[PDB]
DNA sequence: GGCAGAGGTCAAAGGTCA
DNA sequence: CTGACCTTTGACCTCTGC
């Protein structure tokens, strides 16, 4: 075995874009990069990413994807 | 393929929170659970719930949502940071 | 062959606002 | 508050190039 997502802590499906991650953070990363979305944090860019609340701040979720080694260049068309 | 809200009998849009429901009963259940709304029935707590009378009693509508198998645990956290 | 890590889909969750 | 109308999520897939 059981690996956990380095982004939100949910059970990871395997490595995606360079990081051990859940289907959730994988899909969120892909769509964020495809559609060239930087988001905006409505609270000081210190939001906690966990399984149950990871959808609260898109900006802090993308920030943690990149901090944890997800690679924009591994997302293709 | 036309199916029907197990709560009010309006035309359903799909499963919502574990029951075949219309957009109204879906939106109502979310709002209710999200804000911890319990209601008060103004008449004996067995108000009839259908398309025409669904807004007559919030308490009997929510109670009927639960009876038909809508799950509060299926309602997620609001998608904003806490106190924003 | 084998399978990791890329792809895709759409039911059911979200949110919006006359 | 309601609900018609809209967007995003993520579990379950398939494809493929080492
Ligand atoms: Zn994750
Ligand atoms: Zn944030
Ligand atoms: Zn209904
Ligand atoms: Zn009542």
């Amino acid at each position: 075995v059981v690996e956990y997502c380095v982004v939100c802590g949910d059970k990871a499906s395997g490595r995606h874009y360079g990081a051990v991650s859940c289907e959730g953070c994988k899909g969120f990363f892909k769509r964020s990069v495809r559609k060239n979305l930087t988001y905006s944090c409505r609270s000081n860019q210190d939001c906690i990413i966990n399984k149950h609340h990871r959808n609260r701040c898109q900006f802090c979720r993308l920030k943690k994807c990149l901090e944890m080694g997800m690679k924009m260049e591994s997302v293709q068309s």
